[PDB]
């Protein structure tokens, strides 16, 4: 059994909390005596085509901000606007805040999404920070402030705000300073998204899950060198790789027995023949969204 | 955006806890005062090709179960076995216990799995309990006890507990009275799931929540009818499709203006014709763990 698999949620569940500006609603994030949410919450819908939100903010006052935490309303003694995020300083910390760090994620590396709706959570699901700084998820209007997030033991890293989705259908958003990943700005106009390169290291940590798991069809009895398969690579817009990579890849080389350089002539042969109807470890293409901790992680069973 | 969501599991992270007898370290699901665990905890590995519980479970004692929650002792007060699970009374109530209920779930429903190891929370996904009582997962040593659930509003429903692995690599349980879906035993023997048959109604579902997220290319010119479809299921390994079927698929048919039958003709020319290397929001097949309900709470944003 190997499974795409989220993070347990009930640390977050309790920072979520509802943040209303005029007709707008959208999701907070409540740690100590601070909300962040997105700062598009000042925003009527006539401003979101092109909003100068230095002079949108200075309209707004404190009790403007609504602050709902379940059914009890928080008190706005402060605001600010830090890059794309709102902080709404309130008068109680939260008593439910747990260890928390912010974090600026790479690309490749993966997290927890809590779907939140009105303050309220709605799912949770395993995403990654795609090499175009896109995320493949699942937001509807009202699930702006919506946070991403890795837990290591105690400790909640948060790396991903929700801001808005793109015409591919792929998602964009900030870390909890409110800067972008990506090119994207928070305006209502058309965005481009680069091409969406795969994540060669993680698509090799799931081939290894694979072996790992009993499923080895695709073993084939040729090797590569790093040089010839990046020019493979570069033809099916996978990303280079590089010693670094192979050298995060050793641990799981060691516990298969396969040499990463084999395991790239393997995948080579997937990308230029196919997989001809068949299945690894139930998929019928070459999934990228596993790093190789998370690939350590779920094959150990480690808790939190 | 269409992804395989999870509940929130806040609420049943709170429930669980740790249960050992001798050598044997398993998860148990604590409510009120008592706590659910499977009866193979108090099989040493021995005992587990061929074990007799009654007379296994009558040299054990109320002491010789340690309940741990996080770091504190319970206190066993009472024990007694309800088909494959035990049920251990202890002197205090979980004050964290939700609102809940105990419900065996038809086949085809889906649920959301809290994997826990030592009694603390590793990860969470969504499965269906799938038409031969088997699930997808991905349980190592150590999981049993782990539970399956569902939320409506502020209510937990439970529906599985996790209890063993079969050849395939897939996995078997019993819902919280202690009977196995399927026709499994606690026994370390070799055991037969049947044919894998795919849940009709929700590669139905999925394909409508395609067309409502914009994919729709495979729809094409045809209809059928319910006899000639179902003769084209039978070969594929399909359930059946019924009227019930066409009736709990009426709000997507009418939400797209596709008449279910139609859309029936679009899955026969891909159950026919294959994919030819496109996608189906994301995917390279034909998913059956979205219900009706999952595609119509996600595309609509319902919170708990
Ligand atoms: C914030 O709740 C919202 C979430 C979007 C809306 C639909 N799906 C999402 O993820 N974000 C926005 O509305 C955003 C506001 C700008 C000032 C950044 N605009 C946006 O995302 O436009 C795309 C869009 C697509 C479909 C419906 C509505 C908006
Ligand atoms: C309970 O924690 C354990 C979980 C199994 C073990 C491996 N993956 C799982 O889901 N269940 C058992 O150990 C079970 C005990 C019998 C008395 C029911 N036996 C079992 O599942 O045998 C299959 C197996 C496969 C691989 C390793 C160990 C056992």
């Amino acid at each position: 059994g190997f499974r795409k698999m989220a993070f347990p949620s009930g640390k977050v569940e309790g920072c979520m909390v509802q943040v209303t500006c005029g007709t707008t609603t959208l999701n907070g994030l409540w740690l100590d005596d601070v909300v962040y949410c997105p700062r598009h919450v000042i925003c009527t819908s006539e401003d979101m085509l092109n909003p100068n939100y230095e002079d949108l903010l200075i309209r707004k006052s404190n009790h403007n901000f609504l602050v709902q935490a379940g059914n009890v309303q928080l008190r706005v003694i402060g605001h600010s606007m830090q890059n794309c995020v709102l902080k709404l300083k309130v008068d109680t910390a939260n008593p439910k805040t747990p260890k928390y760090k912010f974090v600026r994620i790479q690309p490749g590396q993966t997290f927890s999404v809590l779907a939140c709706y009105n303050g309220s959570p709605s799912g949770v699901y395993q995403c990654a920070m795609r090499p175009n700084f896109t995320i493949k998820g699942s937001f509807l209007n009202g699930s702006c402030g919506s946070v991403g997030f890795n837990i290591d033991y105690d400790c909640v890293s948060f790396c991903y705000m929700h801001h808005m989705e793109l015409p591919t259908g792929v998602y964009a958003g900030t870390d909890l300073e409110g800067n972008f990943y990506g090119p994207f700005v928070d305006r209502q106009t058309a965005q481009a998204a680069g091409t969406d390169t795969t994540i060669t290291v993680n698509v090799l940590a799931w081939l290894y899950a694979a072996v790992i798991n009993g499923d080895r069809w695709f073993l084939n009895r040729f090797t590569t060198t790093l040089n010839d398969f990046n020019l493979v690579a570069m033809k099916y817009n996978y990303e280079p790789l590089t010693q670094d990579h192979v050298d995060i890849l050793g641990p799981l080389s060691a516990q298969t027995g396969i040499a990463v350089l084999d395991m790239c002539a393997s995948l080579k042969e997937l990308l230029q023949n196919g997989m001809n109807g068949r299945t690894i470890l139930g998929s019928a293409l070459l999934e990228d969204e596993f790093t190789p901790f998370d690939v350590v992680r779920q094959c150990s069973g480690v808790t939190f």
